[PDB]
């Protein structure tokens, strides 16, 4: 099964990701994880971390731009996902392809029906060959630029609703994660 946990920065997404592993391990599950962006290992993702920091000139203006770099970070690890998809029974990644509709849509003022986020499906799905998770879990709190993380939660919001990319579930800061793994669990 591959799972992906979604939300805005500072939601508490890591400590979820913690939670739940535990809860699939206790229940006999099999369980590895990885992290988006993999900042450090893609070239992609840290010439985009550093445009968001004002390097690179104008490429942080260009909201596809940013996309593309963070799309191909995540292409970058197709096989490492596909191979832990193998190797496990339970894989989490801390945030996916969905962080990439949701962030794109709030920045150019879009819903999730709009384009951005039908063009991140087309291009990570379909073009780049990156799987749908089975589960995207939202992590919604109230609080961790305020009104573009703010504007990015309810797209978020929107996106679970949709079932953007496949099901979701949204929870909360203290959702009970033995719960929650018997929800996500076939
Ligand atoms: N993963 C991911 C991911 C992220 C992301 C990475 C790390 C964190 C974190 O560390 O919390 C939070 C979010 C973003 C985008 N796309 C992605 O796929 C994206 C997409 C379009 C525009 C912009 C943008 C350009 N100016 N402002 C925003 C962004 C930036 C954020
Ligand atoms: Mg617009």
């Amino acid at each position: 099964m591959l799972i992906a946990i979604e939300g805005v920065d500072g939601a508490g997404k890591r400590t979820l990701v913690e939670k739940l592993s535990g809860a699939f391990r206790a229940a006999g599950r099999s369980v590895a994880t990885l992290a988006f962006p993999r900042y450090g290992q893609s070239v992609a993702a840290d010439i985009a971390a550093e445009a968001l920091h004002g390097e690179h000139g104008d490429l942080a203006s260009s909201v596809y731009a940013m996309a593309t770099l963070f799309a191909l970070d995540r292409a970058g690890a197709v096989h490492t996902i596909q191979g832990l998809c193998r190797g496990y029974d339970v894989v989490i990644l801390d945030r996916y392809v969905a962080s990439n509709a949701a962030y794109s849509a709030a920045r150019l003022h879009e819903n999730a029906a709009g384009k951005a986020a039908a063009w991140v499906q087309r291009i990570e799905f379909a073009r780049l060959g990156l799987p749908k998770p089975d589960w995207q879990v939202l992590l919604a709190v109230s609080a961790e630029d305020a009104e573009l993380q703010q504007r990015t939660g309810a797209v978020y919001a929107e996106l679970a609703a949709q079932g953007w990319g496949g099901r979701w579930l949204v929870v909360g800061a203290d959702v009970d994660p033995g719960r929650l793994a018997a929800t996500l669990a076939p």
